[PDB]
């Protein structure tokens, strides 16, 4: 199938994941950022470009201002998005996006103008023969290898759930939540100031993100952990900064991820992640709820904290009735489960009849996308 | 007689009963329902059919809308009936309906178009060599082993009686009644709302039907039972739903089956089951009434409530004169007595001359059925 | 009759309506909500209470979480209900509920524990000399001035019908439906997200409710309206939210009220409002159906959409036979017809003998209500 | 004669006929029914009575249960009969039954207790100065204007014949028959079910009675009519029910009245109407039979079917010898011939000496009636 070799490209709120259908791991993973210089140059003939995309911006991050083209899964800057797509197709995968149909992903309940503009850029700036837009949670269930269960996806901008029974989706039970990794990073920056550490710039935000994902964990019991931390001092680890200085973090290690289960720490009116998952189940039919309780799939980077699965099981068992058995299925490769399911779907023989052709778009205007792709 | 092996197939308002002549129990019993999907599928290549018949629909009943092809013993949907017959003949009995003559049953006082269409489907869609239509109450008396007595049959849609003296039927004394299991199920659903339990969907109707047939009974004295139930609390049982919740039922246990003897609870103008049985006897000749009083046969699923026979004896003795002796004959296998009598009749040597041939139908149009079969 | 001056107090799923018998309009109408603070106070001596009831909660709705004490006509919080009753009797009507008998209303087919607890609170917390519970649909027919016809009532939680012939009720024909204003509000919130507007909090729900009741209408023909809306742009209106921002609504103006006639939009198994009204008529006797077809009374807030009466007439004429004449009677004051009928009934001279006395709930108890009041 | 103004009141099994002697037509004709409410009233002060008599019951027949006080010419309910007599004397004729002697009618071969109780009610509850009981068939011959011939009377409960020669009655030749309009109505209801129309309630019985008397007729040759009806479709008429529906009747138009000549359709052992009339003639003397063959008088409502006279002539000619001439005398006003003859008899000058006085009853107990009035 080289001819098609569907270039499976995912663009998560925080990262970009591209590759080829049939493989078991993404070829390219890099941050979705665009940087621009903020000082005046004195060296002449240095070959200073006007923009840097991806890992190059993270390297020389001390002299640029970094901007995220995507906020909360909604595009706000379209010039920056075109720059990122050009980087992925030419300088990273080094392929020609004119003979490979492309499969894209999108969160549920997005504005319709998003998919209209996605199709227009792909068919006009590039000449891709076909395209299809799929819900990211459905692709996660493909990777899990099962056709029954409620899926949780939490990336960098959005958190959504969708339960589907024997291949049948219940669109009235889909719930969305605007709590993800970026809110946790801002909260950790705010609460690190009690010990005297002040991080304000965008470059300092990247430093704080690294600290969070290497030293934080979810506590099984929140109140009891505080008493142990207050009494002794064994719950302390040291981190060295990019310039060589040392910081020590105590109860902030588990106080930051706790915001997922108690959103009132940030002052937003919303339910916790455990209650949202339970609320989606209770919106389904009576006769299918038992199979949903025993098939729960976790996905996304924000679900990779240590000890999250045990805490989730404890909370849901307290909510659900005693007789039912609750099982949380968190495979070790759940960080890339969305991409894995996309490759499997594009390699199916029966899927080849649902591509959107170039001819159909030319005759009927850029709306076919809303009715098509289900 | 394998050659004939009459495929004895009964199609009661609620259930379907098929098998072979000469056996003592039906081979296949399953609900007479057809289900169709009501959501939109997202999983591809799942092998999702467009219709489910029988036990398959009851399994996955949480995503379909269930329809009954038969209401009150009168056919309303003919495509669904053809689907059910195809299921029984091929996927359940796994026989070829081309060399076995078929015996069907029908309630008295039905529209004539019913038997005309039954014959046309059997002779055109299938190629059955012969067929015969028998009254279900007559077959019940065959199973009882006697040729004198008044038979009561109450299934899911209709209730009828027919008294026959020494092999002679009195067609002027046949009485019909539109009160059966479905009316009781609707009444129980309506009266369960006083305690806060709300069942509305068709799937919830199946749940309510199971509750009714496992926890309900007929009270010997209606007024006295209410005083005992009001005073104490020993008349209470617990039931667990399909999803782990628990309901408690008090006086609703015996208030639901009571509607058979007092039809005014549903607001319909009609007599009770005891008065209907007595009314049929008084329409017969004087000299045969004494043998009818001492030979009463009960049949059908709705007559399977505990304590129904004792209550029936008490009511009829109060109506009939003191000198006569009233005996109610309710064998333990009366749930299948209609099917049992059909097998016995089809295995009789003297019955083989009354089959309707294929040749007679072809020459004389589909009306022979009305004059034939008595 | 000042002495009695029956305090006519109605408590609809969404609003509360109180006043005095003999008047032509309710004195007090205000939302049935209770609010509680959700932030921590820093100003000292501000006189900050712990709860707000009614219009005070709607004023300062930006810092509280609002809860509805009534869901689907069934009480769930009893402390909040006592708070609301205290507000109405003292701070709004400014009367003493000890010398005026009180008339309350209730939807049919409610749990019996509801009226038991209503009587206990009124006779113990307050010392009201007498009380009576009436069906809201019967009171609506009193206001219409006629004693023949089928009444439709649709408020905020329930929709019910009850046909009554010459003062005789047919309790076997009463039908209930759980589709009202709250389901429409949730659906409009869900379907407003396609244009990018996201309302999630409870305060944002009140904003969405105002938009719905000032810019929505029922289309005479659903399919044809979509073609006109797709082609031109004249079907668009602007609304200005509380911070100065403006939103534009297109086909969502008539897509929201359409859910009443096609309940499958919300994914619930039920019939439309037109089919429910027709189904109730066909459950009545043959000889009284002709007078019911020409006497149809609409009531409740949800029936106040523009163009609802014309659409209802078209649907029922297509269902009913051609010879009958269908007339829909929708008076301009049908928003308060339930309250109007209650005042008329309490002012009748022949009604004074059916009050429930105080000595009877001390010689009988709070169950007298089930047998009494019909 | 105003003073006497004999209030000629007839009470046929089905209808009541009252008026004044000397007139040529009854003043009041209305059904002999009593209705009672069967539902519970909610409207207060509606002036709902506990019983309705006559045309008022037929108007509001959709909410009552109707009972006939008379079955087969024998009184069974005496409270209902007193109610009907009170209605006729006060609310319809508006006269005082204390100064007008009353003439009543009765079928032959009734129980003696009937006339004993009739006299007691009239002399005690009312104070009528005089009474007389006459055979209805004798009064029919008075209206015909002849004193020779055999009279046939068929009303709603009984059919009787009595031949009288030159003013001399032959009481040994009187024959009675229990086949009248009510049996025909029940048979039509039973045989209408073959086309799918189900009428069961008492109100539905009145609908069926109207259909029978407006679309039924007697066929001259029964077998030949069936062949014509089977072949073509011109023998079909349409009728519109009260709620808008439309029913079509084919061979049931003449199959219902045929039961008069072939009583075996209802399964009763009896002779046909033609054979009963012939049997009465053959029980008379030889020398008076010739004048009886040429003087046959028909009377009653059941004899009003079209084509009955021609069929009767054909059957009797086949039975009687060829030389005799058979003439059937059916005047156009034979529906009221019994009442007409009663007025003529009460206006005769020579009849005034045969009244039963009030004084004779007081001295000699209520038996004088059996020996008196012949
Ligand atoms: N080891 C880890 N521990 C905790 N959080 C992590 C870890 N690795 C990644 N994350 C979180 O996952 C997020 C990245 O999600 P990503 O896979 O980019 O989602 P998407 O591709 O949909 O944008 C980061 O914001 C980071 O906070
Ligand atoms: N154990 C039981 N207790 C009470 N009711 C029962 C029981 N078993 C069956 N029934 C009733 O009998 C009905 C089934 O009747 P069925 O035998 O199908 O009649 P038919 O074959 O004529 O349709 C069901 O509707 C059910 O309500
Ligand atoms: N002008 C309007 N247009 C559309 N909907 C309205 C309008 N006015 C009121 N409503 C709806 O009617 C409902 C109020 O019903 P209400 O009269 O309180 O019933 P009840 O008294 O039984 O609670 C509100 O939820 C609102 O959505
Ligand atoms: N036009 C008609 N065709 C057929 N039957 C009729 C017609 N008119 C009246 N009848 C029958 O005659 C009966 C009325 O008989 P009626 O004169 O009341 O006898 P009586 O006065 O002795 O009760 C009704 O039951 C009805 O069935
Ligand atoms: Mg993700
Ligand atoms: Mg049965
Ligand atoms: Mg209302
Ligand atoms: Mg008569």
């Amino acid at each position: 199938d080289d001819d098609i070799a569907a270039l499976v490209v995912d663009n998560g709120s925080g990262m970009c994941k591209a590759g080829f259908a049939g493989d078991d791991a993404p070829r390219a993973v890099f941050p979705s950022i665009v940087g621009r210089p903020r000082h005046q140059g004195v060296m002449v003939g240095m070959g200073q470009k006007d923009s840097y995309v991806g890992d190059e911006a993270q390297s020389k991050r001390g002299i640029l201002t970094l901007k995220y083209p995507i906020e909360h899964g909604i595009v706000t800057n379209w010039d920056d998005m075109e720059k990122i797509w050009h980087h992925t197709f030419y300088n990273e995968l080094r392929v020609a996006p004119e003979e490979h149909p492309v499969l894209l992903t999108e969160a549920p309940l997005n504005p319709k103008a998003n998919r209209e503009k996605m199709t227009q850029i792909m068919f006009e700036t590039f000449n891709t023969p076909a395209m299809y837009v799929a819900i990211q949670a459905v692709l996660s269930l493909y990777a899990s290898g099962r056709t029954t269960g409620i899926v949780m996806d939490s990336g960098d901008g959005v958190t959504h759930t969708v339960p589907i029974y024997e291949g049948y989706a219940l669109p009235h039970a889909i719930l969305r939540l605007d709590l993800a990794g970026r809110d946790l990073t801002d909260y950790l920056m705010k609460i690190l100031t009690e010990r005297g550490y002040s991080f304000t710039t965008t470059a300092e935000r990247e430093i704080v993100r690294d600290i969070k994902e290497k030293l934080c964990y979810v506590a099984l019991d929140f109140e009891q952990e505080m008493a142990t931390a207050a009494s002794s001092s064994s719950l302390e680890k040291s981190y060295e900064l990019p310039d060589g200085q040392v910081i020590t973090i105590g109860n902030e290690r588990f106080r930051c991820p706790e915001a997922l289960f108690q959103p009132s720490f940030l002052g937003m009116e919303s339910c916790g992640i455990h209650e949202t998952t339970f609320n989606s189940i209770m919106k389904c039919d009576v006769d299918i709820r038992k199979d949903l309780y025993a098939n729960t799939v976790l996905s996304g980077g924000t679900t990779m904290y240590p000890g999250i699965a045990d805490r989730m099981q404890k909370e849901i068992t307290a909510l659900a009735p005693s007789t039912m058995k609750i099982k949380i299925i968190a495979p070790p490769e759940r960080k890339y489960s969305v991409w894995i399911g996309g490759s499997i779907l594009a390699s199916l023989s029966t899927f080849q009849q649902m591509w959107i052709s170039k001819q159909e778009y030319d005759e009927s205007g850029p709306s076919i996308v809303h009715r098509k792709c289900f």
